């Protein structure tokens, strides 16, 4: 998986966060409108953390409906706080068992509970500094394993964060700065990643293949470099509207540049998987963009149209169908129909 | 600027073609159906070629509403040959001047005189071995006096073939072994490109950047050795249909792939430009993909379903709008509206 937050310098108070899927197999995502007022159990233990959501929240699911896999891999709420769970990491959870004290939560409810709690990627980090939980993880059916995964966060102020577990022990890095962010490395080891392409230039040469420090190289690029928005001799500055479009294009083009293609894989490296989807999300303009690159499918979800009040505990979702080929077009909250929030996947 | 041909060995005779458009400004794109038996001349001059249409076809525009620049820039006809205009070439277009046989073709009908009358590759390339008439351009006065491209073809048996005119002569290079095709640099220098990165592997490294060379490499590269449909078994065998659509998921992942990011330049590199659009051809289903870069728009057109009977004269349009922002979903034939055909830039 590959994550980034856009910043145009053309075009301020304006970031974008896009993100692409990396999975050799169907995720069976659909999407999931969650009000406000979800009383929600970590699905951890005897002793699961437990919580009353107080943000309204649009989310991409995978295998919900298995008891054993469901999770919530990505969304925004409605405050414009987005997260992102990011899959084939190499992550290594806490040993220490959840406690009363310290409760269990579920890795697959980890981007919920935060999308569920703070408004902002500072909120959050404030509180999950205090290590109010145990992040835990299952035992699973064998052939093969599963994923470790760690959660990149971002906001509507364009702030960003990333939380791994390394060696049991949960590190935070949060920073304006950290625009770009995949799977693997770790965090650490990707914040050196570009000190060469940087010395030379990305104009002059780019990795081109698949490998996570690739894209995260590519990505960091272009990222930086390009601006859609420069002022052109003999051509009127664009409106508002004009260059807030125009970046969501670019934010567009550099997560399909860093996207793997479908069908590819290599057997030495088991993390690089085809993409299956890309998430874009419009901070200020609320708006949640869905694509898959497993059927033709583009559309987005526009949370200020979504009425986010407590509806005695149910929820939303928005059926993909199989291969995310269920056609959605243009602004889709219309189209989610009422159904009752899916069981996390954990013990 | 880059276009290839998908053939996958565990999916046979089932071949698909993908181009994307990439052009610094708005192209005012749109498409078009053309029916049978459509009188048309080629547009410069005294002496312009001219003929009746034998096969319908569905195209993409560029500049359609402009006397001085409306050309039709790729296409596909209802035998399943399929045509591109690749732009940003290094063509030397010939010095002889138009005479009533050998009469001129501007550059502007080009592709749209293969896809009017010819029914394969290989019925083209006979045809136009022959000569029977003289490609023109050169019309404006413009910023700075320079504009060129090539004309692709590919074919329902696979078959692909490119004309170019290097040195003011006609060279074409006609093998089902060319699967991929850039705008730069000539097609012989083209089919040197792969060897070094042949010898190495391309899961060890691939070239990274927006350079033509490198566009061409990495798309030569997924398209040998990605394959959807690999026997996973484990999984059970896919039926025909949901393999037809992994080949497309994979032609569509790999073009995305050789995109150019939106709002990059180089001023050094003057003929690497934004991608704005990508086009998608399902020759064995007659199904043309059109795909925008600067807006959301993803939708497709059945030729199974339309009409291409003569229609006194006329032709319909499909209408994108500003950007190509004006959405369309799924099958779109439906939508195009009557219209008499745009007159090709000329003189």
């Amino acid at each position: 998986c590959t994550r980034f937050v856009y910043l145009d310098p053309h075009n301020p108070d304006y970031p974008i966060t896009a993100r692409s899927m990396d999975w050799a197999d169907d995720t069976e995502t659909n999407l999931w409108i969650f009000p406000q007022e979800l009383k929600r159990s970590g699905g951890a233990g005897q002793y699961s953390l437990e919580w009353t959501s107080k943000y309204g929240s649009v989310i991409a699911s995978a295998f919900d409906g298995r008891k054993g896999m469901a999770s919530t891999t990505d969304g925004v709420n409605e405050k414009g706080l987005a997260a992102n769970v990011l899959w084939l990491a190499e992550s290594e959870y806490p040993k220490t068992k959840p406690t009363a004290k310290k409760p269990g939560l579920s890795v697959a409810a980890w981007a919920q509970y935060v999308l569920d709690n703070f408004a902002t990627v500072d909120e959050a980090v404030k509180s999950l500094q205090q290590e109010k939980f145990i992040l835990v993880t299952k035992q699973v059916e064998g052939q093969k394993r599963l994923a470790t995964l760690h959660l990149s966060l971002s906001d509507s102020s364009g702030d960003s964060a990333i939380i791994e577990y390394i060696d049991g022990k949960q590190v935070i890095h949060h920073s304006k700065n950290y625009q770009v962010m995949t799977n693997s490395p770790t965090f650490d080891q990707q914040l050196t990643l570009n000190a060469y392409w940087d010395q030379i230039g990305g104009n002059v040469m780019l990795p081109g293949t698949n490998r996570a420090a690739d894209r995260f190289v590519r990505a960091s690029f272009y990222v930086k470099n390009v601006n859609p928005n420069k002022l052109i001799p003999g051509v009127a500055e664009k409106g508002k509207i004009e260059k807030d479009k125009a970046d969501l294009a670019t934010a567009f083009s550099i997560i399909r540049n860093a996207s793997v293609p479908y069908g590819y894989s290599l057997p030495d490296m088991p993390n690089i998987a085809s993409t299956r989807w890309r998430t874009v999300v419009d901070h200020k303009s609320l708006q949640y963009f869905f694509e898959s690159a497993v059927s033709p499918n583009i559309f987005w979800v526009d949370l200020k149209k979504i009425n986010f009040a407590p509806r005695g505990g149910s929820a939303a979702k928005l059926d993909l169908g199989p291969n995310q080929s269920t056609i959605y077009s243009g602004q889709a909250s219309g189209h989610f129909k009422p159904a009752q929030p899916f069981e996390f996947a954990g013990l």
